[PDB]
């Protein structure tokens, strides 16, 4: 018969709470401002943890960097050998056709074998190429990472982007965090002051009918309390409004940063992760062409053995 009173209050008061706080979050929500401001700057300076790891975990070999650059330099030098080897092939061959030719003007089997041959390892040299020059790429991908990583961290920070934002620019994030905090701590106010009110109201049994005019005077602090609070967010709107118009440049600066820190990190994280990759390719690599080298050199030892046999077998003409 009272509770009624009492809900009806209720009612009213949470009517108004509820407009309120509707109104007030399509402002913030469509602002993308949270009391949980998306500014970081103390994250720019610290390295990752993760980040730190992986340059401890270098410490441990450091020998990564320097085998891998010896590996590619072993790698390169058997390269030039076999097209050098392979040029000598094709010069030693274009001679004893010469030679042939005057020869035969004026009066084998295994030569031919010879050419063939010649022809399969320029093949088999042209297609590798590919692959060796794509090892090339992955080394200038990533080969600078590794030696950052590997060296001191005051380096490793250094890499990393940093805000260099002017006076002006710290006094507008200042100000609009204060008046994101006086936002927060109205919504604090507003959930506790709805809370007391429920609290009161559920607690509040009592035992001509005119009591309840003096009975439900006990909310009226309360409603004070609850008035002030609802009609105090227009104005803080309007500033906290004016200093987002001051923020949006800011805003823009620090969302680029944000996008630069993170490419960077995971351009670092890749190369670290990349190192095993590119051992493995580049032994590949070694093995391919070393018994290239090995095939191609003794080709060539074959083919002065048959042109100096030919050159010796025209001795008809003694």
């Amino acid at each position: 018969l009272y509770s009624e009173e009492k809900a009806k209050l209720l009612r009213e008061m949470m009517a108004k709470i509820e407009d309120k706080n509707e109104v007030l979050d399509q402002f913030m929500d469509s602002m993308q401002l949270d009391p949980e401001t998306v500014d970081n700057l103390d994250a720019y300076s610290h390295i990752p943890p993760q980040l730190m790891e992986k340059c401890a975990a270098l410490s441990v070999r450091p020998d990564t960097v320097r085998n891998l650059v010896q590996s590619m330099q072993v790698l390169s030098g058997v390269f030039t050998d076999v097209e050098a080897s392979l040029k000598d092939i094709r010069d030693l061959l274009e001679e004893d056709e010469l030679l042939e030719q005057k020869f035969q003007e004026a009066v084998k089997a295994e030569l031919a074998e010879v050419r063939r041959e010649w022809a399969k390892y320029m093949e088999v040299h042209e297609k590798a190429s590919f692959t060796n020059s794509e090892l090339h790429r992955a080394m200038n991908l990533h080969v600078g990472n590794l030696r950052l990583l590997s060296g001191p961290l005051d380096q490793v920070r250094a890499a990393l982007p940093t805000p260099a934002l002017s006076p002006e620019d710290k006094a507008v994030l200042q100000n609009l965090k204060r008046i994101l905090a006086k936002v927060q701590e109205m919504r604090d106010q507003r959930v506790s002051l709805e809370q007391q009110l429920r609290e009161l109201i559920q607690k509040d049994d009592i035992t001509m009918k005119k009591l309840f005019e003096e009975q439900l005077k006990k909310y009226d602090q309360l409603k004070v309390y609850l008035e002030q609070n609802l009609a105090a967010q227009d104005r803080v709107l309007c500033a906290l409004t004016e200093a987002n118009v001051q923020y949006a440049a800011v805003r823009r600066v620090l969302s680029d940063l944000d996008q630069k820190w993170n490419s960077t990190l995971q351009t670092l994280v890749a190369s670290y992760e990349a190192y095993e990759d590119l051992m493995k390719k580049s032994q590949e690599g070694r093995d391919f062409y070393a018994d290239l080298e090995s095939k191609v050199a003794a080709l060539l030892e074959r083919t002065q053995s048959t042109c100096q046999a030919r050159e010796a077998a025209r001795q008809q003409l003694l």
